[PDB]
């Protein structure tokens, strides 16, 4: 589904940050924080791969990795 | 915390829609769908109460109601 290297890179760098964002109990602030983490990661990869031939596939993978990370932490806390 | 009438109005109108959005298994589409429901509700209330004296309080209540609805359904499915 997703590129395993892309998954390792994003999980490695950003999972702890996304976890902290999800762990904020005040739900508005948590939503804002989670979105901020996602937006940063998306922008980092967009900048890095803007002209790459597999750009569209990469960006779909980044979006899926981020959503799976969020889902895993929401599940894990519940 | 939130105005009980505002809560009843938004839950009554939009909970089933937010539930369907959260229930979509494909996580990107679910995220897009949930955000679309939230954006509509926020815009409806912003338009209705743009000049009201309690606008800021109302809009914070709308944001909290929407986040609580999302949390309740994510919890309920898990
Ligand atoms: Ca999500
Ligand atoms: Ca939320």
């Amino acid at each position: 589904q997703v590129d395993a290297d892309l998954q390792a890179e994003i999980v490695g760098k950003y999972n702890a940050d996304l976890q902290k964002a999800v762990q904020i109990e005040e739900k508005k602030a948590s939503e804002i924080a989670t979105e901020a983490v996602k937006e940063h990661v998306t922008a980092e990869y967009e900048e890095r791969y803007a002209e790459h031939e597999e750009h569209d596939r990469i960006m779909r993978d980044v979006a899926e990795i981020l959503e799976q990370m969020e889902h895993a932490e929401v599940r894990r806390l519940i």
